[PDB]
């Protein structure tokens, strides 16, 4: 229990840093990503596998930029499934379509989205970056590449492909519209709540042991990673911390989970020293759609696991009735 | 790069150590724990999986003792379905059935063994341990556990359960008994190679990063959990050397090896320091069925991961066809 | 200094938990462990000891189960002798004879009880756990041994074994039983604590920064071995945390503490991350007998060491004048 | 003392590894660069510095793509003095004038190269990379920037950076032009090793700790980051083995090493894990030149520190008279 | 943030600790010390330094005993130079005359004070310490060597040596005596700060990241090296801890603060686990002359590294002019 | 197992290094301390110990200097009794006297030699050092304590005082000089292996896991404390590395080992890190009077532990029937 106690953490509501700008920024982002076409190529694949059907997914994310992914159907008679959009943890990719059974199990369509540029930690990937021009001076990783403009930063491109990737899911024929969830833990929990925020078409919420929140009390707090990316290029950058910050503003789950109205199932572990659960609970707190959240006093980073897995299967099929 | 280099891994076969009375000790055990009716019973479960049926199981192991596991039946048109007998790692149990997807999803009805008296550490189980009376001095873990005696020795009781998990899964209506697979990494390889020598029905052994092999060498090689948990004993115990090493001969996978004769896929990483690859290629190298080797020389003990289920599938279709 | 400050360890009192049944649950626990004779049997030795007179001891603890010991007596002209029941940390066990020079030396008579199942960390053993028939699932180690159940956990075992070592004592000739004391540090410690509750032939009791107190908080403040194991049991068993620490409150040396009547001199390090200040005074503060507390502020698990012997020595002496 | 004896390591000429167009590949990469023009660009800066003036460098490296820097000319009478081109080590940059005292101080003009996109470490830097378009999935850092293809990867940028830096330097007019040294430790050492053997202006090397030498046998032998970045693409990226070792073999100093005939001074610590002695000795061993090696064996990676600082002005001294 | 945020770090002013023959005990051993005859030579060297003239220095220090360093004086017209006087951090010595060239190279003469004992940790050193005869048992290190008696701590020897240091420099013909200042980093800091109260030739303090301030408060925050010297002896000198804290209040950098009164520039890392914030602040906080504190949230124990450097320079000038 | 094997341990004979003079040094050394006076002096303690007798004991060591130390004897019968001289491990000195029951237990008086300058870091001591004038430029520690020169290394007065200490046991009334035992572990060994080759006195040697052996070999083997001293040292006197190892070859138990001729009992731990097995070997295979070796081949530093207490006491009763 490193940090503050459970009755003060979901008390836990620190004052919100946003610039003025915050939505129109989002409101160009998207704006700009939109004239290019989606162009949501599906394209079924030779597999071993013999309970799903297995697509290479491509689509345009951020201004064009091709973004690849997997869809999983599970081979069932209903004429619309469920859906579950999933975004993927640091250093990870799309691997195999193998890697992500769980939800077609569960007789859920399932789209996995590609993390342009990273798929080289745990688990391999396939989608380049494409940055703007230059590539600043950065500590290596993806958390401060670009860090010195919010138009140049690494996340502004990955949430317009999530963003996108919501709309590349429900033009599958199969996919039930009204039943289309957004889901992710850590940098895909992150992620999930910037689309929870910013699409249209998302209807339910899975956030687990959310990362890319509340990052200035992150970085006071711990010396993981990849927290520690940000804290080790300030200090270098020795005066460039009030821009760092700024920043990352644009991109703090905080400020999404404000302006998010789906309902959510959140998860947290109270001894992750990954995502601290203040910052867990900072998001939760300040959340502005129906909202619930499993917290797991025992647990690091690893969170709930496959019990949370249960709660998430028992919350959609209970709100979807 | 911490073991002896590749060209020397190929050809080491160390000389072997086993007492006059190994095949004596296990054709005792065997019959002694068949004297016991099988009595497997499978209960089908309600369950949010849609594309797999899932049943609680229970047989009887060693010496009557009931043993817990889960059976997955994909939901396919095929009257008879391939199978595999999945043991599990050390510390580990047989969790929810949403744990063991994979198989199932390749078309195959799995098996999963929960492991007496562990599910603690990194997946829950439902299995205790039932001692030979007393429960002499240990080391904290599994390793020591009536190490003093190859008769009081807890991998006696679970390699018993194994070759019984193997006749339960084989008693299933649904189960082809000529496509039988028997798989585990880790403490699930060494209990696989075990069964590879002394069940009759199993068909195919899959192998990876294999515990419980050489464990003279272990021992000496790394001071990595789980095989620390001997050497520690002996730091202590420094009277009861030539007993330890007596009693473990009779559960060496190196042992088990030079006597299976059904075909294997084994896997190793080469930077592998819980099973360090040394032990993994004496197991190998002794194998005594047609048998072929994936070797992952950047890999720790993660092994070949996602590539290695690749192969695994691979090699099954091939092999049965 | 990572706890409490001294001013606020001082005053603390947290508020207690137990069952209603818990003075039942251990008049039972005596009950019927009191239906086996003791039949405690003393075996004089050869040894190479000049100074001391040395025996093997054999007792009845729990249940009639056969518990090793030794039992030192120095050569000395008196009739009767003071006596010290001695208790052994985690992992250990009775050794050898010559392991327990120093109340010998002292002019005490001294009884060695070995701990049940351990005796292989860093001293060896020779008494064995008997489990309560099945011996469910746990985490490595004694901690979670049983530990869904009171009637089942490991140390109901040890600790009616440990009442009954002060009964084998005060049945030896040349023993004083107006001057019976008894003594641990760290797992002895909370042993000890427990027999002070327990107990109708104790005269004194020395308490060396205990183990076995205030587990809930142990839980929260610390990541050391062993409290760490109940830890790691909950984050994989994560339905379980209410019956584990309903469990622990009957174990907790906080709770025997305030039934304990006989005079006591504790001891505790400020910086002691196996043991935490705040565990130790909770139990110290709610000790309902004439007590002391040698304090000492930039010690760790080691404590007062040969400074705090001194302590004990002296303070034996005028209690008994 | 982890690698190689030192009586082998002063033998130690492993097999070479490079493509039939390693040559090729550099004079066409170097042809390509040289169609941009140079544009040096030398600004004379307010400073504090009293003994040195101190001048903003820009000149372009690979493709046009403008690289800052410092250039440092101590005030002296001498109408034309010697100059040292200096390369920064791994996360460094440019950082103030002021951190580059030394060789001003010793009567040399200093060129410092700014580092493109990294500079966030331990000093600032100033300038960006530009990649070829799209920036493949890779492991956080420079050491897999572009891996799958020797025209994108990190290095080409960077070496072609460092031949134009010479050539920059060799435009101030007070440089003379038969007294100008390349110089770095570890990253910088690697670069200045390339520099050798593809500039036509460089007169003498120093060459201290190196970095990128002899990969295949780094990333085998030690664990330590720059190095562990390779290793830990290749855990993930499991097919792409022979692509990675292909493409870095363009790079490699010990294939540099082979072609370079300027005279040389090298440093080595025996103990160094980031640069393993092996792979210095490699490059040491094949460097056709005419070389010195000062070999300190109870240092790691700090290797003679400013004991080696006297002996490159010693050498330098003496090379030039 | 390990240590009190930095509101209530601004605020930190803890009651201070001193006997009340604090000024006495510094009085009488200046006094003595004085008796002996300062004698400094200066010796100019052979060196390889162009814009500086390089000097071997010796000096009496406490009780007439030779302490050694360097004088770096920059070729410049100016006449009258100002001049820093530079102490050195823990285990480093006075090195080479080439490891110190900033401050020449920014117009300043500058004396480096050899710290006499040490010298073999990080930079080589060449002054003996000369202990007050019997050198009582210590743990390893200087921070407990004679601890036991104000009259023979290793600092009241240090602290007089860097005294007599003014001295010696204000005796070279070229210094200009209105422009002296003192500077050091860590135990740097800490030497320069009893400097600031106890020289009467000191006009300005450049204090960073100061060691061997508010001991028992350092003792109870951190185990780092050095101050884990003083907690390792105090373990096991447990009948010591009065005499220990009464001997280092003579020797601390707050109750020498209270006495400064001559504009001091402090520096700061809010992360720095070998200074913590606290100790800093509390030396900053009580200190008498006019002050400044430049804070960096982000460092460690490097501080603010080449940009204080800045802050110096510009701190100094504007001072002086 | 990071060291030769044993079949390469056993035979294990580098090549001895030490200067013409070896012998001379030694004999020179005892003779100038031999015009002083040993003036042993025995006092009776008040103690509560009851089987023994305590004495505080002071003798005159190196150069007439004055060295504290406890004698126990036990209360027996016999007039005259067995003596062993227990030397103490590195950071130790000699506590109380009920630290030391061991020996007094079995029936053997034992004098206490305490060490002087440590007594700092397990066990309290009483005794300063003395130094040669001027203490040295050094590394935190004692090994590298006048390292420049033979004449003012530290152990040179600590292999005198323990020379001495034979002596002083030898004047006591009830000491068997027959049956005098030298003894210790560590640091202990090797003085203890001094003592063997340089005292007339001695009869037997106990010699376990012994340090200050081979110490070239240990330094590069090894980065454990305390021998890290000198490489540390090395580091950074990178021009004193001949000196530093010419001193160390006068103090190197190998060579004492090669001219002692007393009986002797060693012992060695395989995995030991501290003394690594090679160093003990070297000196144990060079031993030139009878001799054996305990040998524990999964213990560390800890050795034998009380399993090697007993061997002693039989080793020992069997040598003088
Ligand atoms: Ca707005
Ligand atoms: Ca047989
Ligand atoms: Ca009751
Ligand atoms: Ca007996
Ligand atoms: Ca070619
Ligand atoms: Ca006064
Ligand atoms: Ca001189
Ligand atoms: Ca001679």
């Amino acid at each position: 229990f490193f940090d503050l106690p459970l009755e003060e953490l979901k008390k836990y509501r620190p004052e919100r840093y946003e610039e003025k700008d915050f939505d129109e920024f989002w409101e160009e982002t998207l704006a700009e990503s939109e004239k290019f076409p989606l162009d949501p190529v599906f394209e079924r694949m030779e597999s071993h596998l013999k309970t799903v059907e297995a697509y290479d997914v491509t689509f345009s994310g951020y201004r064009g930029q091709r973004i690849k992914g997997w869809l999983l159907v599970p081979k069932l008679e209903e004429e619309k499934l469920p859906c579950v959009v999933q975004y993927i943890g640091y250093n990870g990719g799309r691997g195999f379509p193998h890697d992500w059974l769980f939800w077609p199990s569960m007789g859920y369509i399932c789209f996995v989205m590609d993390t342009r540029g990273q798929g080289s930690g745990w688990l391999k990937g396939d989608t380049p970056d494409y940055p703007e021009g230059p590539v600043d001076p950065q500590y290596p990783g993806f958390m401060t590449r670009g860090i010195l403009d919010p138009r140049t930063y690494y996340y502004r491109r990955v949430f317009t492909d999530a963003v996108r990737a919501v709309e590349a899911a429900a033009s599958f024929p199969q996919v039930d519209q009204e039943r289309i969830v957004i889901a992710g833990g850590s940098q895909g929990g992150g992620i999930a709540l910037a689309v929870s925020a910013l699409s249209k078409k998302a209807k339910a919420l899975l956030c687990d042991v959310p990362f890319l929140c509340h990052f200035r009390r992150a970085v006071q707090l711990v010396d993981t990673h990849p927290y520690a990316e940000i804290t080790n290029f300030l200090k270098t950058h020795r005066d460039k911390e009030e821009i760092v910050f700024r920043t990352l503003s644009y991109f703090d789950g905080v400020n999404f989970a404000a302006r998010a109205k789906i309902p959510a199932l959140f998860s947290v572990g109270l001894m992750d020293n990954i995502c601290p659960p203040s910052t867990v609970f900072a998001a939760y707190n300040y959340y502005a759609g129906p909202k619930e959240i499993r917290i797991y006093p025992y647990n690091n980073h690893e969170g709930g696991g496959s019990f949370q897995a249960v709660e998430q299967v028992k919350f959609l099929k209970k709100l979807f009735e």
